[PDB]
């Protein structure tokens, strides 16, 4: 029951900027709006509240490849955090949007990178997501997911809580979404048990001064 609240950095890099120009401050917090419409969605059963508590417009090494530019990001965004949560500069997640074809080993079609179940350590709580105009809040959303310790609908784990009946936010590639079940029962299961651990006590002060769209 306990509200949940992610503090959250969001970066965009020089190419976001070089393309949105003016109009990329809305349109991150146009993307975080619809990602955090997803966090509140009841299928999700512990819902949370994702909070866009900073913003930079740009730094960090960013590249084809989406492991080391995840690395590269992660190590960067340490140095913006502070030790406390108690501070107000403080964020428990940092995501980078990118222009940046990012890529795996052998193709291209990967649009984000996160490690799995890192909410609430400072030194891990990252991902990226590559902007594709339309459905990027999707990609944040999924890989928030990762995040939050969510593993892939179709892995063992998630068959047997799923059942046997690619719609939700973690389909290991993106297709439409379910609107009244973005998030599988597995999704639910593995956030709920993430929190019920207790490794979302960085997600309980509530912040002062979110960012809000007019
Ligand atoms: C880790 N990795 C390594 C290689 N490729 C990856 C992937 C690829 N998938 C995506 O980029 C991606 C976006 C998206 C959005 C929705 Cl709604 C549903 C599924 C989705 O998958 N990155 C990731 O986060 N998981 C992966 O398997
Ligand atoms: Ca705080
Ligand atoms: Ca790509
Ligand atoms: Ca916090
Ligand atoms: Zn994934």
């Amino acid at each position: 029951s306990l509200s949940r609240f992610v503090e959250t950095l969001v970066v965009a890099d020089d190419k976001m900027a070089a393309f949105h120009g003016a109009g990329l401050k809305r349109y991150l917090l146009t993307v975080m709006a619809a990602a955090a419409k997803a966090f509140k969605h009841p299928s999700i059963r512990n819902p949370v509240s994702l909070v866009v508590t900073r913003l930079v417009i740009l730094g960090p090494q960013v590249g084809p490849s989406a492991a080391q530019t995840l690395r590269s990001f992660c190590a960067w965004q340490r140095g913006l955090n502070t030790p406390e949560d108690s501070d107000p500069d403080h964020f428990d997640t940092a995501i980078l949007f990118t222009r940046q074809d990012l890529c795996g080993v052998s193709t291209c079609d990967t649009l984000g990178m996160a490690d799995v179940g890192t909410v609430c350590d400072p030194a891990r709580s990252c991902a990226i997501v590559e902007d594709d105009g339309l459905q990027s809040a999707f990609t944040a959303a999924h890989e928030l997911g990762h995040v939050f310790n969510m593993l892939h609908d179709n892995s063992k784990p998630c068959i047997s809580l799923n059942g046997p009946l690619s719609r939700h936010v973690m389909a290991p590639v993106m297709a439409h979404v379910d609107p009244e079940e973005p998030w599988s029962p597995c999704s639910a299961r593995f956030i709920t048990d993430f929190l019920d651990n207790g490794y979302g006590h960085c997600l309980l002060d509530k912040p002062e001064a979110p960012l809000h769209l007019p």
